[PDB]
């Protein structure tokens, strides 16, 4: 499983249950296409969003869809969502974790990568 | 000063300075309108973007490039550049404040909305 | 102003107001003496803690009484307090601001030290 | 496992390895008495620090040793530890997952608590 998305609520101190996730890879005329979606599980976690083939070299963009899980516990959060864009495989492939922290005003991004 | 950008390098413990920001504002077709620029100063504070008439109810997003700013500091960052989308709003506190800490595998972004 | 204390509030937005605030230093024998304390203002930071002549090198604690926050909010938190721990440093830059981010199960912390 | 560790690198964007971890419990004199040590993995993971038995209601403080880390990695960081300080247990047994991210002038902590 080369791209991993795990959040966690940093109000509830638990994971971030049903989070919708898009993810985008940046096209040859520079647009952004749909390259993948899911939701995150109990766990916080989102596996199986993409194949070591069909994940290739690109830019891609991780849409965290932040203030519909927000709106769902009754708070207005700040933000629209969470967007992490990066460069991948750019070096042969690699693993990617995007690893989310949210709170209704705030929110922190890291990536764990790792090579397999 | 409707709206402000403060950044701080977690890895230097200092501000993040000359670090290129880039605000847009969605349009009706809900494309991307540049709305302003600007980079951050020797406080790693960017100040003047807009004005209260400008700054009207809509959904923003400021695009701070942290790649640039790692790169010149010859180390290899992950993100391409932080991202901040909110919506705008009359009603409740009307100066915003966007801060964002950087790593280089790492940002955080909050927002301080004060009266 | 030798060392500065900034505290956010990630679930409102806002400074964190009137969080109490303890610094400790690490006297001879190991063991933690007060230094200064003071609560934070209506823009959720704390200055004057000390002078330039009295903030020597040494190790110091600065505590943030995150939980008596929380609680006057009515919001259950995790931890007891904050705690940042550091060497003060009279070789590199010598002001230093002390960063927090508040949430309930989550706390951040960052040191801006500058010339 | 009761009492979980995890620690990432923010600045190689991987799991901080070999990170030395000590618990202490506060005692009825209100002194900190060591609890359990140990050192995180290669996965930046510590598990078995005590056993539900052994791990009673009380306030606890996990201190993460980062100065020393960073400083193995030739940077010279602000803090000399991360310290994480709470009750536990207070309403009946719980597990919890202690995730700290570092960099070299800040680090964030979050606590992920579950009822099993
Ligand atoms: C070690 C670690 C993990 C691994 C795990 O939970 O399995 C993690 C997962 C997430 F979804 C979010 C954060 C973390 C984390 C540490 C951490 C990261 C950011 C912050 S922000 C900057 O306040 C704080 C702490
Ligand atoms: C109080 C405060 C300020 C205000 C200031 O110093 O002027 C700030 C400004 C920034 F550009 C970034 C972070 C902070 C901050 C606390 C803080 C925020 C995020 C993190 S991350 C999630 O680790 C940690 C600490």
């Amino acid at each position: 499983c080369p791209l991993m998305v795990k959040v966690l609520d940093a109000v509830r101190g638990s994971p971030a249950i049903n989070v919708a996730v898009h993810v985008f890879r940046k096209a040859a005329d520079d647009t952004w296409e749909p390259f993948a979606s899911g939701k995150t599980s109990e766990s916080g976690e989102l596996h199986g969003l993409t194949t070591e083939e069909e994940f290739v070299e690109g830019i891609y963009k991780v849409e965290i869809d932040t203030k519909s899980y927000w709106k769902a516990l009754g708070i207005s959060p700040f933000h629209e969502h969470a967007e992490v864009v990066f460069t991948a495989n750019d070096s042969g492939p690699r693993r990617y974790t995007i690893a989310a922290l949210l709170s209704p005003y705030s929110y922190s991004t890291t990536a764990v990568v790792t090579n397999p």
